């Protein structure tokens, strides 16, 4: 006959054994505080200090860091010999990392030869694009997943308690319960933020930044994932070997020259800009406070100051975890999967979230009905970075360790 | 004077009249069950019975089923022959259905011909690329439209009754009203669903699945809309055909080579995926529960145990109501557009909304104030399969027949 | 000690000092009416009349003009000359303003010179590639903000007020709340609206109109920004001079030869449309009612007849304004800076919002912790058009006069 759930996050009240409620429209970017001694009806001599403080909201990204763009300039050169393979020659763009070469192989001919080359159907032409005058011009970051959240800080008489309240969430207590209500729509999963400078000020937002093909011109196009090594855009235009009479052969192309850099810039009313406060970069996370005050979210804030309020989540269940193993990858779209032993004791069945969590920090959930005894619960997750240890967690409880995920893009 | 609506979905209660109140954020996959005993105030001997059960969220999404993504190899070949037209040849890719020809015709050369073949301005060499090695590796869907619900029981008493409510709408009775407040923002109209197995398991979205323009390696590129035919993509690159003195022509191709499904692995990372449980499929929709457990939504419960609410929509108005005509298509993001007649007695205006509606399932609506008597209304939607026989409904009433809409992409 | 704030719009109320609330999910695109004689508990001969309007959903979108799209047929036309370079002769397709030129310069030869033509390495073949038959088929604009409202009427007494009322924000006086909480995910910064006709009816969404890279074939292709002048696309192919013996040179393309508005009516159930009613158009601003009956928002209204609620945002605090400086551009996803010179009075500090607007629209707000006497305010915003004049406010209080930003896309 029992079936005790802590998946509702909230209270039962009697309207009329109820003593205030606070209930408005916030500046997102704004903190709001409320001070009030809470006296009996005229009917004693004993007040309660009530102070709450709602600090502003804060966005959390779970992202991949993409490393650098690049602009830089595209050159086109050519190579000749009259006799020989293409193997047997070292071409001038054999050091740049980004290059693209057309090779002539065994087609000298009459009216497309040099003059001291009577060569027929030997030696080589080559045509070669390289990249070069490179410069990085910003750090790129892809949106994994978005998450708003305030700080709320409640003290009712001796009783004080700070919780960071995710939007769509609530705050719980005896005597205070505080919701937000919210819903924003600036950025998406799978966008991509671009840092021009030490941007703590703000960005831009790519919503097509080049992923399975990047094309020399696309945003995106020429990427440095780390330090050194260059994921380099594919060039799909063709050469076309200019012949003449005793005149050495003269590569052409007829793609796409302008980077896409310079082709962002020259539209860049196009793409739309964020602002950010106090930002904080941690390894494949970013977090700040979004200074666009054009935004608000919901507050309710109900208070009994005399009898508590029945809390929808109690019950008398008791939790033991451990991690099992993990699959997946962190910095990944696709995510993870950690799979968890649980043991339920005190109630026959309990309906409950299981979470994958780090450092206070949660990536997954799975709710459950558990059975007495041990459970296997998977949970899926997305974010995280290498030195991540994914636990097991029910609540404010975690188990004593984690497991790292593996890492994305192998 | 009166002007009726029964738009709001709703109460009006007295805060002093009211015994319950039940607020609280919950997880969308997760279940809710609240079981009371309602008693009057140690001031009588007679309870009611509460018993409210809240069903996980579910997300239905129409959709167009695009057919199966296929992987495959892009091949190239050479075909020549010294004298004749290139319609007077059949080609071996001729069978293959996806492929790209170049003619290089009356144009046989010194330089470029074969030993016997002394052709100067004649015959014909064929460069043709074609698909090969074809397999589906998934069947993709279109996203139309997307709501999400959860269906609501409630036992007040004798008094039962269970109603699926849709996100930001309330479930009303005399008694009892539960409003779901909540936004979801992992998918998004025009995103097509991926689905690589027997996925009632998961899937990815893909935010850019090529349309109007597929080139060899977008994803989607290589499609299947039903069992036979493919939508070939385009191969925007050139070829070149390689001369040599007394040697046959020999084709090349200078585009991208890879196939969108070998791209896209390549970064599979970059991708979205997305969890699935007790899903059902039908024709142009899908169902199912979401499992992130990172979601959640609003809900609000209120309890009169004595007086009724003023219901908020309450009218004498009667409506009648039948089809007219149709246009517009199924399976399509521009959609279609149901004419209905509906006929208003017992008021002189009522303002109200028709729907367009079958099996229980609505895929448009119409805000409109109807004038007693005849009324012409018309009802946009988007939605349905070629057997869908859209009617006009008014609440759960609905017209005795329906209307096909037309087949999209002819 | 005093730390006003007037970023909270809402009220604190006593839960048994309330007469009355209403509570209900409102169809998005109707209207609701309520109307009652509040009477005194039985207990007077005194009522006081309430009378709440609440209008229909209005969009509003900041928008920058992008011109018309245009059809076209691709021509593709040669040239030739046996002497001379090829700045030397004006070609066909010069006055056509889309266009695309090989030059074969410097390349006669044997077998693909015309008869009267016994040049080697001289003269010029032009092919040459132009847009013709254009046509305009509808009107683009950028979404670059997306905001609803509900204009609100409240009449308690003889106190009459009416405000327009943003999603997700509140009406508050002294009586009466009234807040609106919603959701809506049918337009997103960035997309492209498309209207074909005079389309006070409906138009497309678009989800990728060429910006950076624009294509022949792709949305967006062919661009009119204003009466005069096109945007070009590139034409990614090549040319080919298809040669032979005593016959003029002649030109082939192998790229797309597909207007982009072709390929999208070939395939436009992949599109989305939406409706509109009530459309007003004005210079880089579109707002219209959008008559989709399936979407909803939530309205509360909480009434007070005897004691007043307590005004959450209440304070002594005086504000003086003036513009000081302004940087960046109206039409623009990236934006302006709005500097603002505020002089605070009888109090030390406040918590409240500087807001950029012009004729009660507002285009950005910054929340801000002012200090008594002078104060310089950075607030961010984005739209406008070259007209608009950017005024520092505080609620419903502007400068005297407002700046000018400078146009985008120069
Ligand atoms: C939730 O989904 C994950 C993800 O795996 C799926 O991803 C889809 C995009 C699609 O490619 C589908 O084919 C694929 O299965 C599931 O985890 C995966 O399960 C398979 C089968 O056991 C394993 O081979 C994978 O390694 C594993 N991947 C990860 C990252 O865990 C998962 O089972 C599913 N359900 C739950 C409850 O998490
Ligand atoms: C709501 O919009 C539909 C859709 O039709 C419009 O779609 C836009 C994307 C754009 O292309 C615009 O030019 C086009 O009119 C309207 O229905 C259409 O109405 C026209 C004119 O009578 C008919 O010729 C179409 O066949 C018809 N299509 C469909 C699917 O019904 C519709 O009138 C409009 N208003 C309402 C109330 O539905
Ligand atoms: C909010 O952001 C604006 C925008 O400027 C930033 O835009 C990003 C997309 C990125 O390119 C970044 O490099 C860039 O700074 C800031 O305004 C800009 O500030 C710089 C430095 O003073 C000026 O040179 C720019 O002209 C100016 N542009 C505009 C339109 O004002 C702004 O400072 C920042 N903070 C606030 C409070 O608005
Ligand atoms: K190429
Ligand atoms: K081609
Ligand atoms: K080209
Ligand atoms: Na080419």
């Amino acid at each position: 006959t029992p079936v005790w759930n802590d998946n509702a996050h909230g209270v039962g009240s009697v309207p009329m054994h109820t003593d205030l409620e606070l209930d408005f429209s916030l500046t997102s970017s704004s903190k709001y505080t409320y001070r009030r001694k809470l006296t009996n009806p005229l009917e004693e001599a004993q007040s309660i200090d009530l102070h709450i403080e709602i600090e502003e909201q804060t966005i959390g990204v779970d992202v991949h860091a993409l490393g650098h763009w690049f602009d830089g300039r595209l050159n086109l050169k050519t190579s000749f010999h009259c006799y020989g393979a293409c193997t047997k020659y070292e071409y001038p763009w054999h050091t740049a990392k980004c290059h693209y070469e057309r090779d002539y192989q065994y087609e000298t001919s009459h009216g497309c030869n040099p003059s001291d080359c009577p060569g027929v159907g030997t030696g080589c032409t080559a045509c070669g694009l390289y990249l070069d005058q490179l410069k990085p011009v910003g750090s790129a970051y892809k949106i994994i997943t978005i998450r708003y959240s305030r700080r709320v800080c409640v003290q009712f008489g001796e009783e004080n308690l700070c919780k960071i309240i995710d939007m769509n969430d609530c705050f719980v207590s005896r005597h205070v319960k505080v919701c937000i209500i919210g819903t924003v729509s600036k950025f998406s999963q799978g966008d991509t933020l671009l840092f021009f400078g030490p941007l703590e000020g703000g960005g831009l937002i790519f919503k097509h930044w080049c992923t399975s093909t990047c094309q020399f011109g696309d945003p995106g196009d020429i990427m440095s994932p780390r330090d050194k090594g260059f994921l380099c855009p594919e060039f799909p235009g063709s050469f076309r070997k200019k012949c003449n009479f005793a005149t050495t052969p003269i590569c052409e192309y007829d793609g796409n020259m302008v980077s896409g850099y310079k082709k962002v810039m020259a539209t860049i009313d196009s793409f739309q800009s964020f602002n950010t406060s106090t930002m904080h970069f941690t390894d494949e996370r970013i977090e700040w406070k979004d200074p666009d005050g054009m935004l608000r979210d919901h507050i309710n804030i109900l208070v009994t100051k005399d009898i508590d309020f029945d809390n929808l989540g109690e019950n008398p269940c008791k939790i033991g975890l451990q991690t099992s193993s993990i699959e997946g990858a962190w910095g990944s779209g696709v995510g993870f999967t950690l799979t968890c032993l649980v043991s339920l004791t005190e109630c026959p069945t309990f309906l409950t979230s299981i979470k994958a969590c780090d450092k206070a920090i949660c990536y997954g959930a799975e709710s459950v009905t558990l059975t007495r005894g041990q459970n296997t619960v998977k949970v899926s997750g997305k974010g995280g970075h290498s030195g991540s240890t994914f636990r097991c967690c029910h609540g404010e409880d975690c188990s004593q360790i984690g497991l790292h995920a593996a890492a994305p893009h192998l």
